[PDB]
């Protein structure tokens, strides 16, 4: 997980999708089919 938090990217499946994007980047370090974005969006 370590690079996921490094992006601040907590670790959250894609079906959530985090808007507004870029935060959201793609994916980091994440389970292969979830994506992370900066721990913030609800």
């Amino acid at each position: 997980y370590k690079q996921c938090h490094k992006k601040g990217g907590h670790c959250f499946p894609k079906e959530k999708i985090c808007l507004p994007p870029s935060s959201d980047f793609g994916k980091m370090d994440c389970r292969w089919r979830w994506k992370c974005c900066k721990k913030g969006s609800g």
